């Protein structure tokens, strides 16, 4: 594998072998095996960071780039002339983003460290596409535009929209076509508290909190809409989101 070497753990359970000492040019040798393909390179650092390359049996070019502080790996596959990416996987702090492009359409899967996922399919040149968020216990469906991702839950005449900016910032909104002004839902979003407060007939009815853990909780107000009551309950299934929208 490599004489006089040490092994270094990388993000995404990868490993690289680095020579214990440098060559006459001061550089260190790097060897890694990624899904059975051996990649090799050299680096002017001694810690496992740098660039390694290999070629698949179908002549595709593979490059692994390990950031200077070992915090991130980028694994790229190119067509045989090296000029066109076919796939790119970036992993850091237990999260991965995998992109593949072909025929003017792209796919992107973000796997979060908690196991939840954001999945984009059929991304077009204007930045639009289809979107899915895979949460613990339920899936949200929606769309992607150049502006934002919008995941939608509909219940009766109510539509709940969870928006995710390109930065990953979450905001939420509600629409309701209800013709009865006594039962129509409206809602206000508070970014500082990550809370959507729903109102019906001039009374706040519930707070939906969109947590840093990619969960949703719901807590009701009292019968006057002027104090919260009970304790917040974590939602675990799609039909529980819909119940909160009734």
């Amino acid at each position: 594998h490599m004489k006089n070497s040490v092994s270094v753990d990388l993000p995404g359970s990868m490993k690289v072998l680095v020579s214990k000492s440098s060559n006459a040019d001061g550089k260190y040798d790097l060897i890694a095996t990624v899904d059975a393909l051996e990649l090799s390179g050299t680096s002017d650092k001694n810690n496992g960071s740098g660039v390694l390359e290999g070629v698949k049996a179908d002549a595709s070019k593979v490059k692994l780039t390990i950031s200077d502080d070992l915090g991130q790996t980028t694994l790229e596959v190119f067509k045989s002339d090296g000029s066109t990416l076919v796939s790119k996987k970036v992993t850091s702090n237990g999260s991965s983003t995998e992109e593949k492009s072909s025929n003017g359409s792209s796919e992107k899967i973000i796997t979060r460290a908690d196991g939840t996922r954001l999945e984009y399919t059929g991304i077009k040149s204007d930045g639009s596409g289809k979107a899915k968020e895979v949460l613990k216990g339920y899936v949200l469906e929606g769309t992607l535009t150049a502006e934002k991702t919008t995941l939608v839950v509909k219940e009766g005449t109510v539509t709940l929209s969870k928006n995710i900016s390109k930065s990953g910032e979450v905001s939420v909104e509600l629409n309701d076509t209800d013709s009865s002004a006594a039962t129509k839902k409206t809602a206000a979003w508070n970014s500082g508290t990550s809370t959507l407060t729903i109102t019906v007939n001039s009374k706040k009815t519930k707070d939906l909190v969109f947590t840093s853990s990619n969960t949703i909780t719901v807590q009701q107000y009292d019968s006057n809409g002027t104090s919260l009551e009970g304790s917040a309950v974590e939602i675990t299934k799609l039909d529980e989101i819909k119940n909160a929208l009734k």
